[PDB]
């Protein structure tokens, strides 16, 4: 009776395929007609897997070759003149766009810019609009939706398509450099006749529902935007066009409610994982005969969904609304999971039973629905629940001592022992750095031999004093090399370290590691990120011996290097059993022990870095953005406190200047006005010359005090160029250093 639904299926394939395919497309190894064929064999597996699960509402066009939103701009002609002018064909416009160009003298046209999707992980490319964009279909390239729709039509899977909807398909988007002042929402009334005739092509194909995704109406909305949700569906809702479900997810939608109380749409769609509280507001404002489909299994997350709870929220809905009006859904698209459980080779029977991935989740939506509708699914409940209470009397969970530390956090755990000030005193009577003191952010051009060594030490094929021996020799290299460039505050290059988060999380108790755990991050580019499984804590040191050996090879000050805890939190699944927060401060106190052993061994110049505090920012203005912001701080300087007033803290950015003071590092580098009446000091970040150095300088000279100064480059290119550039730097440096 009740109904089961997915909103989309993650497309890399359960063997990387799709990677592996459009990589060989690029590098040239394989046809047009091969990526098209496998992307055609990657579907069907897809639409099957679903179906034999028992889905009812299957998605079609959540499938790319890059990213979905990119696909519509090229589906809709938002494709800037730049990319049209090589003679390419639809599909090599596309990669042109997504990934840039490159030709013979002699051409370099960038890729559109990847920006995050909401606070998953997941990047799209940014629809681009001039004054001059011309929105139309064109049919030539194929009309992909309805495409991919008859494809799976013919092999026997109704689906339902799937598109981003107008408003957040504009909002989400950018005027191009030629149009500055154009406003993208102000297109609405280019767009939606296109909208218009490419739902009608879809209902002449047989499509008989379509997903309209509106994401931004989790956000906070101008008023004037609110009021383009009437006007859209209003024009595109009719006979002759599939009935619409107007989609959210990833945040509450009761601050834009107004703006969809009288929509003509067939239903809607609201993630109940991530905001279960706005069920009751949402349902109420439901018309007669429209749908609510109610998002209880989480498509970010990878753990068991608990099928009593997730049923109790399920049935709330149905209490409002009726059991003919509720469906139940993945919160969101499965996009943001991996695709499948069972490639795990190495994970314990006891943790594989606290997981479910994509393709679990299907299986997991038609339980739900059926326990809803009054099927007898009591042997799936009963397992189910046995699953659920082993997570929750497990100990691998639990750790005493973790809790016990947890107590003591307080205000002095988060301060340093005096305010920068006094601590600068100390720092320069220890360092005596010179004015202007010059420095770098980050990692160095690494050998092959560093590959194949870590490759064979691996295997055992040679010993850890071996590849202990092949690191410090790379790392000598690169301690040498700046020397000889004259750089004053150094690093060693990190030539042991593969992975900014899994570095850590692999010497970190409470973390599990998947095989073949591939989530899509943008285009080609996946990652496996590590699960948080239970309390944190750092047994021994994880990065000591590497640091301590650089810095005994130079008098110069080395930086450790170390990933802040906000962003181990944010770069791996978390706990769903405890907050983000408590996660944050356990890793914050774990790295406390390391920076601790950093400083005891020495290494008393430290560099934390934290590029994903932006990226976790809760969706809207309030209260929790600002407790977020405050805990995600207090986690940094809980990791940073212990050390003495000598010690130096440094922290890299590519961002609110409050929220930046708010961590303390004595210098931060980054890529003005706010931090005149800032004591700590900053570090401001095609190949450039001394001349070409000394402008920039002389102009921030105008604003900050050079005593507050330190020269970096942007962020963390090849040799030659490397020297040079840093050569040039530090020359330039030095000559800011002759004029006091
Ligand atoms: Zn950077």
């Amino acid at each position: 009776m009740v109904q089961s639904s997915v909103l989309g299926f993650p497309r890399i394939g359960g063997q990387r395929e799709l990677k592996k395919i459009t990589e060989a497309y690029w590098s040239g190894k394989a046809t047009v007609e091969e990526l098209l064929a496998k992307g055609k064999e990657l579907r069907e597996h897809n639409w099957k897997l679903q179906q034999k699960a028992g889905v009812d509402i299957i998605p079609s066009n959540d499938f790319s070759y890059y990213d979905q939103v990119l696909d519509l701009s090229l589906l809709f002609n938002a494709i800037p003149e730049r990319y049209t002018k090589f003679d390419l064909a639809p599909i090599d416009v596309l990669f042109a766009m997504g990934r840039g160009l490159q030709a013979a003298a002699a051409v370099d046209v960038t890729a559109l810019e990847m920006v995050k999707w909401f606070d998953s992980n997941y990047h799209y490319v940014r629809p681009t609009f001039s004054h001059s964009t011309e929105f139309k279909l064109n049919t030539a390239a194929g009309i992909k939706p309805v495409d991919e729709f008859n494809e799976a039509k013919a092999l026997g899977v109704q689906t339902r398509p799937v598109i981003l909807g107008p408003v957040s398909y504009l909002y989400l988007g950018k005027a191009d450099k030629d149009s500055l002042d154009l406003e993208p929402i102000s297109l609405l009334p280019k767009i939606l006749p296109v909208y218009k005739e490419l739902l009608q092509k879809l209902k002449e194909a047989g499509a008989e529902q379509v997903q309209i995704d509106e994401p931004v109406l989790v956000l906070d909305l101008p008023e004037a935007v609110q009021s383009k949700f009437k006007e859209a569906y209003d024009a595109l809702v009719g006979a002759d066009v599939p009935e619409l479900i107007l989609t959210t997810y990833f945040g509450d939608v009761r601050p834009n409610l107004k703006a969809i109380e009288n929509l003509p749409v067939a239903g809607f769609h609201f993630d109940f994982v991530r905001v279960p509280e706005q069920l009751d507001e949402v349902a109420s404002i439901l018309k007669d005969g429209q749908t609510l489909s109610a998002g209880v299994v989480d498509g970010r997350n990878i753990w068991k969904t608990d099928f009593a709870k997730a049923s109790a929220v399920v049935q709330k809905a149905i209490e409002k609304v009726g059991k003919d009006k509720v469906v139940v859904a993945t919160s969101s698209s499965l996009l943001h999971t991996p695709v499948d459980l069972e490639s795990e080779t190495k994970l314990d029977a006891v943790i594989k039973d606290w997981f479910s991935f994509a393709t679990q989740k299907l299986d997991e939506v038609v339980v739900i629905a059926k326990n809803v509708s009054g099927e007898d699914v009591s042997k799936q409940l009963e397992a189910n629940a046995a699953s659920i209470k082993a997570r929750s009397e497990s100990s691998i969970t639990n750790d005493p001592k973790v809790q016990e530390r947890l107590t003591t956090i307080n205000e002095a755990l988060a301060t340093r022992k005096a305010a920068f000030p006094e601590r600068l005193t100390e720092q320069k009577a220890k360092y005596n750095l010179p004015l202007f003191p010059t420095t770098t952010i980050g990692s160095f051009p690494q050998t092959k031999d560093i590959r194949i060594n870590r490759n064979k030490f691996a295997k055992g094929q040679i010993t850890a004093e071996e590849y202990e021996a092949f690191i410090n020799k790379e790392i000598e290299t690169v301690v040498r090399f700046q020397e000889e460039i004259g750089l004053d505050v150094l690093v060693h290059g990190e030539p042991e370290r593969n992975d900014m988060v899994q570095y850590f999380g692999e010497q970190l108790n409470g973390f599990a590691f998947t095989t073949n755990g591939w989530v899509q991050s943008y285009g080609s580019r996946y990652v496996r990120p590590p699960i948080i499984v239970g309390d944190v804590s750092r047994p021994k040191a994880m990065t000591v011996k590497e640091s301590v050996y650089a810095q005994s090879i130079t008098s110069k000050p080395m930086k450790g290097m170390l990933t802040g805890p906000v962003t181990i939190l944010r770069w791996s699944f978390p706990r769903d059993d405890v907050s983000g927060k408590i996660q944050a401060l356990q890793l914050g106190l774990a790295l406390r022990d390391e920076v601790n052993d950093l400083e005891g061994a020495g290494i008393t110049v430290i560099q934390v870095d934290e590029p994903a505090i932006r990226e976790g920012l809760p969706l809207r203005a309030g209260k929790e953005r600002s407790d977020y912001l405050n805990w995600a701080a207090q986690s940094f300087r809980v990791a940073t406190s212990g050390v003495e007033n000598s010690t130096q803290i440094h922290s890299h950015f590519c961002l609110d200047p409050n929220h930046i003071k708010a961590l303390d590092a004595d210098v931060v580098s980054i890529e003005i006005q706010e931090f005149s009446e800032y004591p700590n000091h900053i570090g401001l970040g095609r190949i450039p010359s001394k001349q070409e150095f000394v402008s920039r300088i002389e102009e921030i000279l105008k604003v900050y005090p050079a005593s507050k100064f330190w020269v970096n480059p942007d962020c963390g290119r090849g040799w030659p160029e490397v020297k040079e550039s840093l050569t040039n730097m530090v020359e330039a440096a030095k000559e800011f250093r002759a004029k006091y």
